């Protein structure tokens, strides 16, 4: 309805990380231990305020199942910030943010803000990616990181909330 | 990248109905019983091919949640159909089919192709629309008209067909 600035943000990592529950827990305070990720692409809203200003935060979530060109364009199209999500109990899914950085460097536009995420930090007492390992490779790669829980909620709105602040 | 037509169509109708069930059995021949119904917007790919072709029908599915001028132009933008859809067992989702053709005279390109579906036949002894009635008012409208059971199949893969059909 009423509001200062629409802002699209995209989720990408390997399936099974939780961006669907990120969304659905940041969106509508949502989450489903039995998941009802997309079978496609799918994109809610919420709005929050930034700096005084109300933020209309457009987050898009994929299974990432269809890649044709169209859809693949229509998925980066216009975001302008991008949480690069992975699970903190499973290492495979670090060892390929790698992989989805160079994806995003493939298709994303050039001025996006990227945001590395290490999600499921609930599951601390299984943890396979240790906090510093990440921090460091989020330093060195010039983006920012965080651990989050869409399952309890710890730092879910601080996630957006940043990247969001990085955006404006 | 390999089709040869990409064919976007959407499904509208109030919640509930059993839209994104339709979107399910379209695209995986998958029904659910517990929702896993879009929050906000979906869209999916059915490949099909047709007179030696291929095509992909993207069909988008709502929440019907959000609802500012962005999403909702960006929602009817380059659809070719439309499924209008109703539950023969609750009367009042198609007493709003009148109200939903309205959106898509001023929301979607003039010539695009309405189907009217009236869902859920699988609930004939709970049945409260008219078989008769509902395909008068289509016949009236300008209107194909079916009834489907994404429950149990009946007559989905022909509604789809049947569409792609009038619109290829
Ligand atoms: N413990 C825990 N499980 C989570 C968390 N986020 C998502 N999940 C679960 O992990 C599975 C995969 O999640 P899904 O959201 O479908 O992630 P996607 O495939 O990346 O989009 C589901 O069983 C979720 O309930 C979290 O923060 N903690
Ligand atoms: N009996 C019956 N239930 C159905 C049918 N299609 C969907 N449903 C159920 O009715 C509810 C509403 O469906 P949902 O797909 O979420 O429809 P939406 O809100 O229009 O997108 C869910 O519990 C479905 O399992 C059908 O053909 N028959």
């Amino acid at each position: 309805d009423e509001y200062d600035y629409l802002f699209k943000v995209v989720l990408i990592g390997d399936s099974g990380v939780g961006k669907s529950n990120l969304l659905s827990r940041f969106t509508r305070n949502e989450f489903n231990l039995e998941s009802k990720s997309t079978i496609g692409v799918e994109f809610a809203t919420r709005s929050i305020q930034v700096d005084g200003k109300t933020i209309k935060a457009q987050i898009w979530d994929t299974a990432g199942q269809e890649r044709y060109r169209a859809i693949t364009s229509a998925y980066y199209r216009g975001a302008v910030g991008a949480l690069l999500v992975y699970d903190i109990a499973k290492h495979l899914t670090y060892e390929n943010v790698e992989r989805w950085l160079k994806e995003l460097r493939d298709h994303a536009d050039s001025n996006i803000v990227i945001m590395l995420v290490g999600n499921k930090s609930d599951l601390r007492h299984l943890r396979a990616v240790p906090t510093d390992e990440a921090r460091a490779f989020a330093e060195k790669n010039g983006l920012s990181f965080i651990e989050t829980s869409a399952l309890d909620s710890t730092n879910v709105e601080a996630a957006f909330q940043t990247i969001l602040t990085e955006i404006y």
